[PDB]
C-alpha cells in the first residue's frame, strides 16, 4: 500500500496473507468460515490469518491453512477478466477477535463514484520495492466509470500517490462494510492510479454457488 497508514492489530480481522514457502506475494478475504477470496492473477501455497506483523511468529492470534481448491469463474489473464478467486481452507477457521468474515455485496449491487472505501494490505510502498511487514491502509475514493470499466470497480486518492502495489494483489475493497473490490491491477507508478479491482457484486451468485458447494470438484 503506497501513501497509507500503518494499521492497529485486528483492524482488518478479514484480511488473509497468501504465501508461498512462507514469503508473502498476495493479499485475500475471509468471505467464509471455509474460504478466502482473493485474485485469479495471484494463481504449494498457505493462507495465513490473523496475522499483524509477517515477520512475527503470533502464535496466539494467527490460524495457517493448506488450500484445498480452488474456484474461479472465467478468468482471463490476457485481459485481466474476472479476476476473483476461491480459496476453500483445509478446514473451518474459528472466528476469533484476530479472524472474522467479510460480508459480500448482493448480485449486482454498485458503488457510485465518489464513494469513500478502504484498502488494507501488506504490499510495498513503491513498485519493486520492499513489503510492509504490518498491514497498512488507505482511504479511497471511487472514481467515474468512465476511468474504469464494468468488469471493475476504480478508486484513486487525493493525494499523488495513494493505493495498491506490489503485495497489495488480492486484497479486498471495502465500501460501506461490504468486500466490494478484489485489488487486481493498477498501471504505471503504484499510487498513480486508478487502481483497479475485480467488481465482487458482479460474482456475488457465481460465489455462492462456491461457497454452498464445498469440496474439490469433479476429479
Ligand atoms: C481516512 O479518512 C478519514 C475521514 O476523513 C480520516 O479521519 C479524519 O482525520 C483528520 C486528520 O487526522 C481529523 O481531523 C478528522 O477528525 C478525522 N475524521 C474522523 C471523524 O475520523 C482518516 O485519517 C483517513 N485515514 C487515512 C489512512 O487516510
Ligand atoms: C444482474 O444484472 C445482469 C446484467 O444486466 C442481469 O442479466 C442479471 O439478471 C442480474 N441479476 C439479478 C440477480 O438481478
Ligand atoms: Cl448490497
Amino acid at each position: 500500500i503506497v501513501g497509507g497508514r500503518k494499521a492497529r492489530p485486528r483492524q482488518f480481522p478479514f484480511l488473509a496473507s497468501i504465501q508461498n514457502q512462507g514469503r508473502h506475494f498476495c493479499g485475500g478475504a475471509l468471505i467464509h468460515a471455509r474460504f478466502v477470496m482473493t485474485a485469479a492473477s495471484c494463481f504449494v501455497s498457505t493462507v495465513v490469518l490473523g496475522a499483524y506483523d509477517l515477520r512475527r511468529r503470533e502464535r496466539q492470534s494467527r490460524q495457517t491453512f493448506s488450500i484445498s481448491s480452488m474456484s474461479e469463474n472465467g478468468y482471463d489473464p490476457q485481459q485481466n477478466l474476472n479476476d476473483l478467486m476461491l480459496l476453500q481452507l483445509d478446514r473451518e477457521a474459528n472466528l476469533t477477535s484476530s479472524v472474522t468474515i467479510l460480508p459480500l455485496p448482493l448480485q449486482n449491487a454498485t458503488v457510485e463514484a465518489g464513494t469513500r472505501c478502504q484498502v488494507a494490505g501488506w504490499g510495498s510502498q513503491r513498485s519493486g520495492g520492499r513489503l510492509s511487514r504490518f498491514p497498512r491502509f488507505v482511504n479511497v475514493t471511487v472514481t467515474p466509470e468512465d476511468q474504469c470499466r464494468p468488469n471493475n470497480v476504480c478508486t484513486g486518492v487525493l493525494t499523488r500517490r495513494g493505493g495498491i502495489c506490489n503485495g497489495d494483489q488480492g486484497t479486498p475493497l471495502v465500501c460501506e462494510g461490504l468486500a466490494h473490490g478484489v485489488a487486481s491491477f493498477s498501471l504505471g507508478p503504484c499510487g498513480r492510479g486508478p487502481d483497479f479491482f475485480t467488481r465482487v457484486a458482479l460474482f456475488r451468485d457465481w460465489i455462492d454457488g462456491v461457497l454452498n458447494n464445498p469440496g474439490p470438484g469433479p476429479a
